């Protein structure tokens, strides 16, 4: 019932995805020079490298407020893949259902000790 226990497990899960090939593509800011209408299509950019910045300086309240960010990464590249057959879609389809794996016992819990702290 530890309210804290999720900010570390969020940061080892993050040190995971680092590691792992499928990140490279989303480890820093899409390069605009590189892809020149980038912010005509996508309202908000978000990466890995952002969301780590955040949990670091203490500006997430919650593993729900980070699940909420690193799932728009995945909805970014969705959004600007001209096919669903595309290289960097098919690492971020991957790399989403490796997130989901690991998040799902990171959010049951920090729930769980809420409702337990509010009983
Ligand atoms: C082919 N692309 C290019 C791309 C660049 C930046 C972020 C996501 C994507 N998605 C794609 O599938």
């Amino acid at each position: 019932y530890d309210i804290q226990a999720w900010k570390k497990q969020c940061e080892e899960l993050l040190n995971l995805i680092f590691q792992c090939e499928d990140s490279e593509p989303f480890r820093q800011p899409v390069d605009l020079l590189e892809y020149p209408d980038y912010r005509d299509i996508i309202d908000t950019p978000m990466d890995f490298a952002t969301v780590r910045e955040t949990l670091e300086a203490g500006n997430y309240e919650s593993p729900m407020e980070l699940c909420k960010d690193v799932r728009l990464i995945f909805s970014n590249s969705k959004a600007y893949t001209p096919s669903k057959r595309s290289r960097i879609y098919s690492m971020s389809l991957r790399l989403s259902a490796f997130f989901e794996e690991h998040i799902s016992s990171v959010l049951s819990d920090y729930k769980s000790a809420l409702r337990f702290h509010k009983r």
